[PDB]
């Protein structure tokens, strides 16, 4: 059975950085898109970055409207049990690969075309997150698909996160692009 306890408390009265709260309210609303129309247990949002970097979530993405240019039984039994054990295996990243050649199913430009080297990087991954974020306007586009709500700063979180998140995306220099104007490219070249 499950487990857990019984506590609470906090410090600022808001958030502290505007930057990184805005980060990781995000991710908090890409996970209830995604089981909006999926339905399933998802992980946290301090987890989030740990199930999205496997491919296993990025095949269930690009297969969940485009199940045809995404192989079949790619997977790894759905269960992510020998992930959690240590990691990935060098195998789990094949789901991601073919995630990226979904685009070809409709030819989106290259500003969304994701490599893995940041797929597989258990630190820095923008590029996953955003193309998420377009993926909503793509199938509304030659489709009907929801459309992805904007609502961050419902939900409050730490001051060691946020506070890291503005800080990993300082030195590193996370492109943090405009959520506003993402479909402006494809948009231009049909």
């Amino acid at each position: 059975g499950p487990l857990g306890s019984l506590t609470a408390e906090e410090m600022d009265e808001r958030r502290r950085q505007n930057v990184a709260y805005e980060y990781l309210c995000h991710l908090e609303e890409a996970k209830r898109w995604m089981e909006a129309c999926l339905g399933e247990d998802l992980p946290p949002t301090t987890e989030l970055e740990e199930g999205l970097r496997n491919g296993v979530y990025l095949a269930k993405l690009g297969n969940f409207f485009s199940p045809k240019v995404v192989s079949l039984k790619k997977i790894y039994d759905r269960e992510q049990t020998r992930y959690k054990a240590t990691g990935l295996h060098f195998r789990h990243t094949d789901n991601v690969i073919q995630w990226l050649n979904a685009m070809d199913e409709i030819g989106l430009p290259k500003i969304f075309y994701p490599e893995t080297t940041d797929i597989y990087d258990r630190k820095n991954m923008p590029r996953c997150i955003y193309c998420i974020h377009a993926l909503s306007l793509y199938l509304f586009k030659l489709g009907l698909a929801p459309q992805i709500q904007d609502l961050y700063g419902k939900v409050d979180f730490t001051e060691e996160e946020i506070n890291n998140m503005k800080t990993e995306l300082e030195k590193y220099g996370i492109q943090m692009p405009a959520f506003s104007k993402i479909g402006g490219i494809l948009a231009n070249e049909l």
